[PDB]
């Protein structure tokens, strides 16, 4: 089997990625987060803290033929940039772009914080990072990529993330219309639940390639590109009046600039992210400073190829037994 997605952009500056999936029986259509950074798949719901919901569509179990309480289950979950949500577990049919798994875990939310409720465009998310990292308890609960896998013509998925526009999320099979040149792949570690890789270096704008290896995650629920300070202030420096801003929370820029290119290597490959990726507005209304996305990854603890660098690029992640990621120019 395989499935085939559109994904499209939550707002004029790609803040997110909003993907439709079809869960229960009728079908309930939600827009999740397709998030290679998490585990869990949850959604707003009728459960949800009523005042906790602000637009967002919500599955009502309830209404479902299909939908069974997983009982005893429970789930909570923090992300690194600080929101969280928690609720119960029922087990029902999820599809994603014709490709239907039976019997997955639809983590409910009984409780979201503010950053949730105020996303009007994300009804939830959906986890493809590796199970390991899954928050149900006390029975921990597989990712619709993991309980599709086997069925899958391949155990792949793809992320084809458009820049101001909308891209594909495909499971199963590789698009080979849908890049240029080859796929490089590279090794990934699984020891902390993401995928996990190594970058070989880097370049700012049409300077020369740093050979320097980057461990760092492949990340599609983050927004922006997390690396190391030494990185980061490199890239800045390359733009007049660009400062990093502890008020704002990062590099900010003028908004009357120019952005270079960043490159990141991929093997002997290279990924170019053009300098207008990089660029996320102005800070508030009407401010002529505007924010870099490029962002330094200390404090964080890990290094995040978020989807300013993913979007530059066809991302195959591959769930073989020996897990790869992939990467081609598009």
């Amino acid at each position: 089997s395989t499935g085939s997605a559109t994904t499209t952009p939550i707002d004029s500056l790609d803040d997110a990625y909003i993907t439709p999936v079809q869960i229960g029986t009728p079908a309930q259509t939600l827009n999740l987060d397709f998030d290679t950074g998490s585990s869990d798949l949850w959604v707003f719901s009728s459960e949800t803290t009523a005042s906790e919901v602000d637009g967002q569509t919500i599955y009502t179990p309830s209404k479902s033929t299909t939908a069974k309480l997983l009982s005893g289950a429970t789930w909570s979950i923090s992300y690194g940039d600080g929101s969280s949500s928690s609720g119960d577990v029922y087990t029902d049919t999820v599809s994603v772009g014709g490709l239907t798994v039976t019997g997955q875990a639809v983590e409910s939310a009984k409780k979201v914080s503010s950053s949730f409720t105020e996303d009007s465009t994300i009804d939830g998310l959906l986890g493809l990072a590796f199970s390991t990292l899954n928050t149900v308890s006390p029975t921990q609960q597989k990712t619709f990529f993991d309980n599709a896998k086997a069925s899958l013509d391949s155990p792949v998925f793809t992320a084809d993330l458009g820049y101001h526009a909308p891209g594909t999320y495909n499971f199963g099979f590789i698009d080979t219309t849908a890049y240029t040149g080859s796929i490089t792949y590279t090794a990934v570690s699984t020891k902390q639940g993401f995928w996990e890789w190594t970058s070989t270096g880097y370049a700012v704008g049409s300077g020369t390639f740093k050979s320097t290896s980057i461990d760092g995650i492949a990340d599609t629920g983050t927004t922006l590109l997390y690396l190391p300070a030494t990185v980061v202030s490199a890239y800045w420096a390359q733009v007049s009046g660009a400062k990093s801003s502890s008020s704002v929370g990062g590099y900010v820029f003028p908004c009357s600039a120019t952005l270079p290119s960043f490159t990141f290597g991929v093997g002997s490959a290279r990924i170019v992210i053009p300098g207008d990726y990089i660029d996320f507005g102005p800070i508030s209304t009407g401010s002529s400073s505007c924010f870099g996305g490029i962002q330094s990854s200390a404090g964080i603890g890990i290094n995040i190829f978020g989807d300013v660098a993913l979007k530059a690029a066809f991302v195959v992640f591959n769930g073989a037994t020996t897990p790869t990621l992939g990467f081609a120019s598009k």
